[PDB]
């Protein structure tokens, strides 16, 4: 796959994803996060995996986005873990861990688990 | 801090981590892991958030890992989330998730989730 | 909360779940999934805050279900956290662990993680 | 096994488990957490897969606490999905999902996940 994952994706959250797929598995791009500590746009990075395999499965594929840029520092980190799945309505179907940076005392809360569903809609 | 972060790490394991942090928050490396269908090294791009806060906070960071090599494609990818905590026995403590490409009928059991933790290798 | 908890709920995959909650926090009933190796109803027990919070806000919950019946024995549990939102269209969101019981070997490999999005509907 | 499962168990936190696991796959016991918002016991049910495998497979099980009791009520409920490990020294490995109540609006922050290992203390 790479077939058609660059473009721009929204979230239900109505955050928007702008991203580019090289050829040979890199990802690169924007993230603006409709909700959090977060403002305008932060860079992302990832990889995906290409030569996926003909019984028509999803593409998988994965990026982190550190909320630091040169509004906000909230002192974070998310990283998306999903599969890209196209046809008339391509979908990236994600699932994402948030970890902020804690003292010891306060790791075994520093992460926060959820999941997006990406459309070009 | 980018120097902390740069150089070789293990984890429980027995996989390996080279990586390299850019004063741009930016992270980059191989990884190789010890179990799974994987075989040699495998590029690795991650960001890290560069300016954490003066504290004894840990720094947030994450990388990927599509494994895809030109010995092996397992059609997965795995992301780390995670903080290093720097000191004389540096660590990065981590969770993460691995999907691989599935079937929409099999989309449910697609992610697995671990937690890994890393130790620093003198230099 | 605990209002309407009660009932038979369906999810995404068209599982089946049918529950009961006590007044005291307590929820009993049994699963019946539409997808794994499961056939036929499975035993659940789990718990509910109550007294929730004026804020709108959902009602926290979790159950458990160890795959193991008079038809099959998978050796896996799931367990399935969220939270209750009731109203003309009541939902429960989920997120849910499924731990296989593995030899040390494949520890790393034990768990799946999903989420399931329940209705009456 | 059942009874390899029942006794008194803590995690790296300093949380106390007390659990009795019944012939009929249940499990019920109390929980007392060293950390968060939390104060006393609360009460715990959950279930364990009776019937394991022969071989040096964990048994899978899990178990779930709302995190309200007579003193306090914080409006979370936590669930532990994991295997025990029985021997000499017995091991329950875990990890975990804590959801908070929320808003519509606030839902995406509602769920944490950590991991916790519990070692069983003789009896
Ligand atoms: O608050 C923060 O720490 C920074 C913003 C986090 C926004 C999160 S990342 C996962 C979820 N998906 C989104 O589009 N935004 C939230
Ligand atoms: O089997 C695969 O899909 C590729 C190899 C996955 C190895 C995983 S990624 C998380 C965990 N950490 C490691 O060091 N190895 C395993
Ligand atoms: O295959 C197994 O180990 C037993 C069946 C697992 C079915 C899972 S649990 C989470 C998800 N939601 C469902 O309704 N079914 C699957
Ligand atoms: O703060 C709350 O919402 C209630 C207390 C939560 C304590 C958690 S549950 C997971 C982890 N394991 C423990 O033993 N304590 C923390």
């Amino acid at each position: 796959a790479e077939a058609g994952i660059t473009g721009t994706w929204y979230n239900q959250l109505g955050s928007t994803f702008i991203v580019t797929a090289g050829a040979d598995g890199a990802l690169t791009g924007t993230y603006e996060s409709a909700v959090g500590n977060a403002e305008s746009r932060y860079v992302l990075t990832g990889r995906y995996d290409s030569a996926p395999a003909t019984d028509g499965s999803g593409t998988a594929l994965g990026w982190t986005v550190a909320w630091k840029n040169n509004y906000r520092n909230a002192h974070s980190a998310t990283t998306w873990s999903g599969q890209y799945v196209g046809g008339a309505e391509a979908r990236i179907n994600t699932q994402w861990l948030l970890t902020s940076g804690t003292t010891e005392a306060n790791a075994w809360k520093s992460t926060l688990v959820g999941h997006d569903t990406f459309t070009k809609v």
